[PDB]
This record gives structure tokens, sequence and C-alpha cells, in this order.
């Protein structure tokens, strides 16, 4: 009955269903986007209207389409033919993937390059990048995908241990062309393998590791209602999926006393982009968009027990569409679970002889997804102290070149002739807040050093100040880890005990933002990697700081665009932006499959109590 | 055998039949330190030589003394008398914790101030803190310790929530003279308890936890020989415990194939810091040394199974010296566990098909102190892939003061007139390197941006600098994390297969470091905390960043004046110093005892390692 339910199968047959009875779903046409539309705000009606929106693409070249359609209604809201010189081309489809291959392999200009290197073209794998938006004018309004090439030595062979450098190709997967084949010179293919399950690299395996049992003889102590609505330690909210953006959480609240207090409204990763440092043209314009341009919810794995998820496992399996409008099961695609998290409390005191000690555990709700080489965890952790983490988890297989005689500054050696360009992962965390309530403002808190003199005699004092922002021209922050720049979100008509507004405390790790020059087309279409973070007035169609078309949109959608409004946001319904990253110069270490590296945020509360919140936790 | 192991009951009681019998233990004289001395640099002769190092107080007022004795041969090796106002007093002593509020107890000018407050002097207890250096001439020279006063208005209750603001006396406390009380004016004291254990305050204790297990039915993973050799996972090293360190790892090495590869000689916590912000002069002198001046190893809790270290734990039971020298047990002093962390790598690969997931782990050793009202758990970590990492857990209750009428820019309000001063945790890692050996050397890498142009059209390209650290003067570094910098310390006579110098790389948490103004007594006696690195080059007694006698010192002792010696670090023995700590404004949740907060930093292989450490681990 909730609103936020999952997509069911049904739901999705039906929509298949309404698509094909309006005419909308031929044999030409593919979806490339299929997700359930959020409630719009007011749902106090408890009238649902289930609605679906739907993206359509045409092989035969016809405009693609935007489609709203209600499940509870049968009906077709809208539909609009799409300009995607315009507005955007859509989404990279799954099928498309052995496309750019399969037409490389007759072209006459891409097996001459071959040919001079030796390369069986059956031995050829082709990754199928994304293009984004360059010098190249025939490409406006074509659904471009480009090229790069690696060799398989057989067929379980890691081909990414064979790139062969100095080539690239464009072909527009609808017309079925080879626009260009650029062939700078012959790099030798490196040799080695990277074959990690292979005996004579791993050698012998340990027999070292000894097991490590993590049961819960009652249970978990969290439940599962209405297929997706989590009731865990005060915490409650609900589980959503999008083939987009992945897992999504919904009303995050928590129950203090008498009152459910609402705190998130959703949260998810809005985007994220990789773009790459290597100034040679065989890859200085590659960056992909995960997130904007592949659909990393398509892409998540179904995550075994005892190896990905290791506890007592609670799954959920959420069904999304496939191209041709089919229900498709993403089996144990989500795992929840509790953690013990160490000491939560803990003092012996001299004077009234109390010893005390608590125990800290969290709620870990995640999935894994896997598009190309690499690989994400994505994180989302609850506290039994109110307070909320992200963390991804970034590994899988390095992007490799070959290695230059002489060296390079923006390429790392992993092996002989073997490279890794230097590149970040940035990722956007789209936080519509909702701190007791709707009426929210943000403010920047940073530390204050005070001099020496009357007043502070001994220079001993420091302070700190907070600014608030009050319209969206000026919400557009940088960090400064230096003055301990925070920033609060709280809510000015909500006060605590101490007639204080109540709030919480993000808390970035303060890692570099996109290192590319401000003209460059990645920093006009990626503007919300250059900042760490903005703040906006809530609307229903401000979803993605890259807006909604990311495929070869030419820039400055979303994000930039919605700012100009300068709207109030000063005691408003306001969504916070936040960018974080890493910066990857590869090492030796991460080769030939690299262990996990970390990055995240996390908001703690701030006077959002009146007291701590965890002195009813009992002693285990 | 190993010159590493623990102390013995049986070598203290050596030390104290040494010292009486040599005339140097008489009933006027207390132990303030004592600690195994290190094995000199060249320890391959065999011959061992197991020497302590004491510091001997004298309760009558004759000058203290620094002695050296060899358990190994029964002797003195050296006595010397100090001058205590030239290098410093020697630590506080847990029997002057009392010793504060006795004397207070029979001071007409401190009765009086209790009695126009209407305050019974047996419900009055009194923190021993120390005094620093400030404007006080009568103080030069003498053991001086200041109180500050909370009522306990029953012998349970928590003295910390009722705090008697503008209130403060310094004690002389061998002469046993109330050298000043000032009294600033009447404050009223906070009413409400904080007494956390009290089902008034807690509410109705929780029934929804249900219990996680955690068991390793076969034992765990790493052996222990010789009581503190510890291996693991081909980490190997020894675990050490010393009264002001607390625990201390000596000889981190890894097993890289045939291989024993030193990677740290000594790893510790050499200092801590807690300086306040509050410009009243009833605390404006107000910054602990937890380490140098209290000893943070003779407060180690005993740590209980189940819930202070949760699993398969194996205990070590350091032995001190208590102050007449007999030996003393910290009964479970230290807790060593392993923890299953998380996923290790993850990859599906798109061509080969396989699908690849393997666990990570982490080896755990770890203590809790407790110095008056702050407890600090401190926490390393060893990770299969070759990370090293330390983490700082503080929790405890924090130190209060009165809430002024009208507000404060220096003190939080956390109860109805009841506040908590701003203030620090800052914390020095002492890191004597040894990557590969002992010829080391420093890089600081900054990431670097490039201007679109020639070489670079599309404005994409970043790429990375190195500078060499040379000499100690050049090596006094901040931190910058909008440059993403980081710290390498590398070999240059040991290369890895790709003939690169193989190396660790330092990750700093960029916490703001000292915020005091550079010309406070503080900034002068705390001088490691105004700056994230120091590189120096290794010597025996080079021990503290602050020296060996903190207490009362006048400043610049430790790292300002080891590094004017300018010495050579390029390819050295050499040690690295990281300052890191917490700038902590309160809030309420933090009210009435403090949910963890952390820090820490890690170091990461880089390129030490010829390719992924952990190929070599199974499928769980
Ligand atoms: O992550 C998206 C880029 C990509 C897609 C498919 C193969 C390799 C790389
Ligand atoms: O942490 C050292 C300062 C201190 C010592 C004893 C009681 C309260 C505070
Ligand atoms: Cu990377
Ligand atoms: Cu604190
Ligand atoms: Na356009
Ligand atoms: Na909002
Ligand atoms: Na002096
Ligand atoms: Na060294």
């Amino acid at each position: 009955a909730s609103p936020f339910r999952l997509a069911s199968a049904g739901e999705i047959s039906e929509v298949q269903g309404i698509l094909r009875t309006a005419g909308l779903l031929g044999p030409e046409k593919r979806i490339a986007y299929l997700g359930v539309l959020d409630p719009a705000r007011g749902a106090g009606s408890e009238a649902e209207d289930r609605r679906f929106r739907v993206f359509i693409h045409d092989v035969s070249g016809a405009r693609p389409q935007e489609v709203t359609v209600s499940v509870t209604n049968g009906t077709v809201i809208s539909a609009v033919e799409l300009d995607t010189a315009a507005t955007g081309e859509l989404p990279v489809l799954e099928e498309e993937f052995e496309v750019v291959e399969q037409l490389l392999a007759t072209d006459e200009r891409w097996l001459k390059a071959l040919a001079a290197r030796n390369l069986d073209v059956s031995k050829v794998r082709v990754a199928p990048l994304s293009a984004g938006v360059f010098e190249y004018a025939e490409e406006r309004g074509r659904r471009i995908l480009r090229g790069l090439a690696f060799v398989q030595d057989f067929p379980e062979d890691s081909a990414w241990a064979h790139p062969v450098d100095g080539l690239v190709a464009y072909v527009d997967v609808v017309s079925k062309e080879v626009t260009r084949v650029i062939d700078t010179g012959v790099f030798p293919v490196p040799a080695e393998h990277g074959n990690y399950t292979d005996p004579e690299l791993t050698g012998p395996l340990r027999t070292t590791q000894k097991p490590i049992s993590i049961t819960q003889p009652e249970g978990p102590s969290f439940t599962v209602t209405g297929g997706n609505h989590i009731e865990w330690e005060k915490w409650s909210l609900d589980v959503g999926f999008d083939v987009r953006e992945g897992v999504v959480l919904h009303n995050i609240a928590f129950r203090d006393g008498d009152r459910l207090r609402p705190i998130i409204n959703r949260a998810s990763i809005a985007e994220m982009v990789v773009p790459y440092g290597d100034p040679s043209p065989i890859r200085s314009w590659q960056n992909y968009f995960d997130t904007g341009e592949y659909l990393v919810g398509q892409y998540a794995n179904s995550l075994e027990l005892g190896c990905d998820c290791l506890g007592d496992i609670t799954y959920l399996s959420p069904v999304i569409s496939d191209a041709f409008g089919n229900p498709r099961e993403i089996r144990n695609g989500i795992c929840m679970h509790e953690e013990d998290w160490g000491i939560l409390a803990k003092h012996s005191d001299l004077w009234s002889g109390i010893n005390y000690t608590r125990r800290n555990r969290r709620m870990v709700i995640s999935f894994f997804t896997t598009i190309g080489n690499y690989d994400y965890g994505f994180y989302w952790y609850l506290y039994l102290d109110g307070t909320i983490e992200f963390e991804a988890k970034a590994t899988g297989v390095v992007f490799t070149s070959a290695f230059p005689e002489g060296g390079s500054d923006n390429i790392s050696q992993l092996a002989p002739g073997l490279g890794a360009p230097f590149h970040q992962h940035i990722f956007s965390a789209r936080l519509d807040m909702a701190i007791d309530g709707f009426t929210n403002r943000v403010e920047e808190e940073d530390v204050v050093r005070q001099t020496m003199g009357p007043g502070n005699e001994r220079g001993n004092a420091f302070s700190r100040k907070r600014t608030v922002l009050t319209r969206e021209s000026e919400a557009v922050r940088e960090a400064d880890a230096r003055t301990g720049r925070t920033w609060i979100i709280s809510n000015p008509e909500s006060k605590n005990r101490l007639n204080e507004p109540v709030g919480y405390k993000l808390h970035a790790h303060n890692q570099p933002t996109l290192l590319a020059d401000p003209g460059s087309s990645i920093a006009r279409r990626a503007a919300f990697a250059t900042k760490d973070l903005w703040v906006t007035r809530y609307a229903d169609d401000e979803r993605y700081p890259t807006g909604d078309f990311v495929n070869q949109h030419s820039g400055g959608a979303g994000l930039p665009s919605y700012i100009a409004q300068d709207r109030d946001i000063d005691g408003q319904d306001i969504v916070v932006w936040h960018t974080f990253g890493l910066t990857h110069f590869p090492r030796v270490e991460d080769w030939p499959i690299m262990p996990v590296d970390t990055v995240g945020f996390k908001l703690r509360p701030e006077g959002f109590f009146d007291r701590s919140p965890v002195l009813d936790v009992p002693a285990n």
C-alpha cells in the first residue's frame, strides 16, 4: 500500500502493454530507461498514482521519445519527441556493447591497422566508450560510441593486460557507419598476462586463514515490511531501487520517544564521472558518466552469501525492465544486515567508581555494480547514535594503455610496457533534506582563530563562525580543510530544549574536485564536479546534477542552470548536492586486480537531540 | 630471548633492588616513570643488555634524579640530579591526584569561597590539573598543580555535571602550600544531574537488540610467541608496552615470498595534548599533555571480553612499576584479534566470463586509557593488502563549565546553565621508518593542474610532482588537502621490478592543527602541534616531540630543538612525526557521556610490491 514500494514485475508488464497498445513499442523500439516516479509534494491525499518514466530509443533513426505512463489508470500521460542535438542522446544500451566491435571487424581501415600489428581480428575486444562532445561537427545529433581495443589471447584471458595503443575508432551505432579510424603509430602490445586466477601468477594459495563465523542466533534486529520498509534501532526508512541511480533511500526518520522525526526525504548518488588525465589523442576525450550514461543500476551484481555479504543477510531482489519492456529480476541485488561497530561510549570514573561500556552497531544497505573494467560497491550506513554515512568502494581492473618508452607525466607503469592513465572517480550525492520537516537552511561553519590581545591575553582562544546561505547564487561552496569547514543543515522553526535550532552537520573528506582545465569540455558537462557543495530549492524536475540526457550533451545542463534561478533557500524545501571523489595515480599494487579503495561522507546530529540519543542502549 | 620482550615482574623487582641497594630509593623517593630502553642501533651482537630508565621524585624537596640501570649486569649505569627549573618537572604522580583536594580543604581562602556558594566541602571534588608555564614567577622550579572544583551530590554522582565556575586554586604539592586562590565571581552551580545509569535519565532500556555472535571455530589466524611476537598473514612484529606511550609496535615487517622485508622499526603515539580555547582566567591556562605529563600507559583499563573486545580475543597483560618499584600487572590491558573487513577485491569480467570475489581482514591491537574525565582507545590495524592504520577513539565525559548568561563565543551549552569549553585533541605519531632497511627518504607529493594549450589541447591533463626533503630545516611540512598532498617514504637503494624505488604513502586526515596564537605559551610548549609533518634524523635520545620532561617546561624542547641540527635526511635513518587531531565544539549529543569520535592516519604501499600482494588469498 506504500507509494514508495519497489516496482513489481506486474507493474512493468502493464507498462509494456500500455506502451505497445499506444503504438509506442514497435519492433524498432528499445527501452533505454524505465523507472518509477516519486510521489509529488503533498502526498497526504492517499490517492496513489503509480507513474513510470520511460526513455524510448528507435534503432531505425526515428526520433526518440520520453513517455510518462500511469499504471494505476492504464494511460499514457505524456509522450514527447526528443531533439537529441538539442537536449542530449539517450543512455547507452546494453545491446550496443557488442555493436562497436562487430562494426569495426568489417571496416577496411580497422583491419589494416590490426594487420600492421599482426593481431588476429577474432582476438580483439573493443570497449564501447561514451563519446562526449568535442571538435567533430558530424557527430552533432548522431549516436556515437568510441572504441579502444584490447587483445584476448584465449577466451578466459584478461584483455586489460593487452591494450592496443595508438589506435581509436568512432562509430555511428544507428547508421552502422565507422566515421573515423585514427592510428597514431604502432606501440608494442604488452605481453605479460594479468590472469589473477592463474596459479603461476598467484603462487600457492594461503592455508593460514582460519574462519570467522558471524551469526545472529535470534535473527536480525531489523524488520522489513511492505517489501522494502525497514525499522531498525529507532531508524525508519524505505529502500528504493532505480535503474539509473541504483539504491535510493526514502523517508529517513528517527523515532525520538513519542515522535517520528524526519531527517532526509531522499538520498541517492545521482551522478558519477571518471575523467581521464592523459593528453594523448587516443584517450584525451575519455570521460564516462557511469550513472548518467550507462545506468549503474542495470549492472548490479547478484551478491553471494558468505562471499559478498557475510553474516545474517536479508536480500532484496529488485525488478527492472529489459530493452523490450519485459521484467527482469536482479536476484539478491541488495544486501541488508547489521554489523558490530566497536565501542559506542565508555567511561571509568575516578570519583563515582562507576565503570560503563556500551557497544556500537550499524545497519548496512549495499549493492555492487560492474561496468566494463570497473566494479563499485555502494554502502549506506545508519549508526545507533544518529550518524548517517555513505561509502563507495572502488575495485575491479584499472583501465590500461601502453607505457611509452621514455616515461610519461600522466601515466603510471604497472608492468613491462603496460601503463595506467591518471584519472579521477567523482560522485554526486543528492540529499533532499527534511530535518524535522521541510523548512531547512544551510550554514557554512569555519573555525575562527583569534589573535593574542585584550580579552585573549594568553592567546589560547578560538571560536567558530556560521554563515547562512540565503539564495542559490551564493550556495556554491568549496571545501577548506585548513579551517575545519563543515556545513550544517538546520530547521529554524524546530528548536531543541536549549532553544537552539535542530541540525545535522555534513563532514566531507575534502578530497580534490575536478582537475581538468575550466575551459575543457568535461568541465562544462560535469560542472557539478568543480565544487564541493551546492544547495538548490526543491523542484520535481531537478533530479540529476548533469541533466536528464547526459550522453553527448554539449554542456551546462543540470546544476549550473538550476542555480541561475537564484531561489530563496533560507528556511525552505532544499536539496544538498555534495561532490566527493578519489584522485587515482595507479600503483603497481593496483595490478592485475585492484584492492578496494574508499571515499564517502557522513552526517552527524548537531543539537538535533536534547542529549545523547543512546542512553537507553543496554549492556550486551 | 628476544630483546624486545615485555618487561617482566622479575626485571622490575631487580630494578627495585638495584635502586634500593644503591641508596636511591629511600622512603621519601617515588618512581615517576620506569621503562625499558630499546636496543641501540646495531643489535647484531647478540649481547643483550636489558636497561631501564627511571625518573625518581623526592617528596621532601630534594632534587629529582634520572637513573639508568642494567638488570643484565645488576648495576646503576648513570644517575643524574635534575635542575627542574631548567629542564622541566617530573610527570604527575597518581598519588598526587588526591593531594590537591586535601590541601584546599584546610585553606581558609578556599573555604570562604565554598561558604559563599553554600557548598559542603565534603561534597567538592577537585580535579588535579597540570599547571603549564605562565606569568607566575614564584612557580619556576616548584612542583605546581592547579585545581578546578566540581560538586558530587552523593558518592555515585557524576561530578562533571556540577562545575563550580569562577574559582581556581594553585598548589605547591611538595611544600604543601596553597599559593593562590582566585575567585572571579559566583556562578550558579548547574543543577541537573548527568548520571547516565539512572533509569529516570535513560528511560526503559531497549529490548530490540538481538545478539551478534562472532566466533572462530578453529581459533585465530595469528600466533603469539616469546610473549609478544605476532605473526599474521605475512606480517611480523613485536608488541611493546611503555607506561608513558602505551602500546608500541616494533619491527613491523612483511614476508614477501622468500624475504622478510622491514617497513617500520618503531611506531608509537609519542605525545598528545588537549588545549582549551576558553579565554576565561579560570581556564585559559588549561592544556594537558595526557602522554607526557600524566603517562597514558599507567591508566590503561582492564578490558572485558564481550564488552570491550568482541570475538576470539588474545590478551596481553603488561607489567609496570608502582611508585615504590613494586611490579603491577595490568590484567587484560591489551586486546589482539582479527576482524572481517568486507570486500578486498572484486571483478566480474564481460569478456572472460570470470567472476572473482575475495574478502579482506585486519589484525587489531588495542588498549584503552582513562585520565580523569576523558577515555581514549588506541587502535593499530594491519590489513591483508599491506596497509597500516592508526585510529584514536575519543569518549568519556566532556570537561564542563558554567554557561554564562548571555552566551559565549568559546563555550557550548549542553544543559541549562551547563557549558563545555571549546578545545582540541592533538596527537603525535612517531614513526621510526625502515622501508626495506634504514636508508630512507621522504618526498612530498602534490597534484599538478595543467592549463589548456599546446600538448594539452582538450584541457584534460593533470599530473603530480614530488619534492625530496633533503635536510631537517626544510622537513617541517603543512597539509594541503586541496592539492591532494601526501608524503612518500621510499628507499632509494631498493627497487621494485620496474626499477622504481620502493615506498609507502602516508595519507593524513587533514584536520586543523594547533589553533592557539603562535605567541602563546602552549604554542611554544607544543610546537609539534603547529605543523602536520616533521622529519628528523634518527638519534637515540630524541624520543618525544616535546622533550623528556614536559610538565612545567618553559618551551621549545623536543622537535624545534632537534631540527635546528639541520641533519642530512636524504637516504638516511629517519623518523617521521605526524601531527593529527580533532577540533571539538561540543554538541548536546556529547552529554552526559560522549559517543565515540575518531581520527587517525594510514600508510599504504606505493610500489613496495611488484604486483598486488593479495593474489594468494583463497576464496573463503
Ligand atoms: O565504465 C563505462 C566505460 C566502459 C564500458 C565498457 C567497457 C569498458 C569501459
Ligand atoms: O587528562 C588529564 C587532566 C585531568 C586529570 C584528572 C582529572 C581531570 C582531568
Ligand atoms: Cu581508479
Ligand atoms: Cu573533546
Ligand atoms: Na546542445
Ligand atoms: Na528538502
Ligand atoms: Na627553562
Ligand atoms: Na629510521
